Formats: structure tokens, C-alpha cells, sequence
């Protein structure tokens, strides 16, 4: 009367939960890539906001690692009369990134866009047709992606060096 | 390599969303029924711990209302010599409980079994056939404690 019984409910549920499994079978062997990629040298691997960005921008990524836990925001930010601009990616807390002078002309800078990281960083993915992969952080696989490599990793589709 | 590209996920995925919408909407249904209730008849309506554990003790309880937000533990001590034994509720945190002496014999008491309230709920909900619902709605966990009941009848409980 208040609650399924036909038992859809824990058809549909039953499903859903396989498939979560299904994907932190994913997670796993994804970062295990990552580091297979990364120990064998090759080149083939980038990790860290920076690095991992400008990989992005020249479609090289054939592989994006995200953790669940990325709390970072890009801000971009425009002069009002010059040509200046500049980005930078700062951890969201609790008002909002202001906009002070331009370093330049002296002219009031003005804050034209805030976009969490993993937005950017998908979309860019995408752009690329880059695989995109999330790693919540419970296994130390997942783990380690958040403490030691920003939280941001790739395997890359050939050695950029960079 | 890592993910259904089968499209098999957007769908359950997807029909989860489906019913979870409607399994919310039922647990409205359930928490407006009591308040109604509530209103023809404060005795056709149970809340509080007490009350409800009161009733479905005795298969009262048409339909019983648990607030998901619930965090608590049942102890039940009894005493290693005579027959005596109590039963206190504690809500739940991080432990678990110890008895110490008997007042009647002075004898050691000892915890012989905590269980979730939930659970024992539950339970108690199984044996008299009441529908079981779990409301997160806040009203419930606030107002009342996140326990209420629509009896069958009145009981005077
Ligand atoms: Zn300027
Ligand atoms: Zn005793």
C-alpha cells in the first residue's frame, strides 16, 4: 500500500547492485593500468592538475583518471578593458573567488567563469574522445590516486615526454 | 575496457531512478495516512518508542513508520544467577554497554544481546503482518522520533 511488493523493486535493485560491482571492477583495473603504464616508463602516463591539463588540450589522452574526492574549482578571470586574463584552480570551501586589478592596465578584473575540475577536465576528455574513468576513494588503489597523484591521472595514448 | 558500453547500465540506472521516485511519493502516502489519523483519532494512530513497541507487541499496528535517520541500540541484561533481567535502549554513537550487578541477588549481571532497534521493530512488524514503511519525513524524526504507528484499531496503548 505505501511500498512496492510486485518485487520490481528488488528486481531493479537487484541489477543495480551487480552493476556497481561491475564498475569498481573497472576502477581497479583502470588505476592498475595506470600504474602498469607508469612503472613499464614509456612515457605513457601523466598525473596532477598541470600535467594532465595540457595533455588534455593537445587530444594525447587516451585514458582520464578523476578521484571521487576532488574538491577543486577552476576560476576563470578577464580584464574589463585589456587583453589580460589568467585561470587558476582553488579548493572550493564554504564564498565565492573575487576579482581584484589588472596587473596590466590597472583596469577592475572580473571573475567571467567557475567550473569544478572534473567538469573541465570531462569535457576536454570528451573533446578528445578520451576515456573517462572515476575512482572513488575506498580501495588504496583509489586511494593512492587521491593522496600521491592529485587525484588526477592518465595513460596516455602516445609519449609526449611533456 | 572499463565501463557497460552495452547501455545496459542507462537503463537500470535509469529505472532506479524511476522507482526510487515512486518509492518516495508511497512514503509520503504513509506519513500524510498518520498525521490524518492523527487528527479522527489520537488513539488509531501510535509514536514514540514506547507506544509503538507497546502495540505491535500486541499486533495493533496496521502500518509501522521508521525514520531512516534512526541510530539505536537495544541491550538486554540479564542475571547470571536468578531469574532477573531488564531491557534499556541507548542511542548509538561510534561502544557497546556493560551491566555490572544484579539488585536483586547482587550476582553479575551480563549483556546477554544488544540488537538494532530496527531490527527488533522489524521483527516485531513480521509476526503481526504490519506494513513496514521508512520515512527520511523529517517531521517523523522530529516531531515524534522517527517511530510511529497507524493502529488497526484503538487500544487504549
Ligand atoms: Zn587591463
Ligand atoms: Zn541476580
Amino acid at each position: 500500500a505505501y511500498t512496492d511488493e510486485s518485487g520490481l523493486s528488488e528486481l531493479v535493485n537487484a541489477a543495480g547492485e551487480k552493476l556497481q560491482d561491475l564498475e569498481l571492477m573497472g576502477q581497479k583495473n583502470a588505476v592498475r593500468d595506470f600504474f602498469k603504464e607508469l612503472i613499464a616508463d614509456s612515457g605513457k602516463v601523466a598525473y596532477g592538475e598541470s600535467q594532465v591539463r595540457a595533455n588534455l588540450e593537445i587530444n594525447s589522452v587516451d585514458v582520464l583518471l578523476l578521484s571521487e574526492d576532488l574538491r577543486a574549482e577552476r576560476v576563470t578571470t578577464k580584464c574589463s578593458v585589456c587583453g589580460y586574463e589568467n585561470k587558476w584552480t582553488r579548493r572550493w570551501k564554504p564564498p565565492a573567488p573575487a576579482a581584484g586589478n589588472c596587473p596590466k592596465c590597472g583596469s577592475s578584473l572580473e571573475v567571467t567563469d567557475v567550473t569544478d575540475i572534473v567538469d573541465e577536465f570531462s569535457e576536454l576528455a570528451d573533446k578528445s574522445n578520451a576515456k573517462v574513468v572515476f575512482v572513488s576513494t575506498d580501495f588504496d588503489e583509489g586511494s593512492q590516486l587521491m593522496n600521491a597523484f592529485g587525484g588526477i591521472a592518465a595513460i596516455l595514448r602516445y609519449n609526449t615526454g611533456v
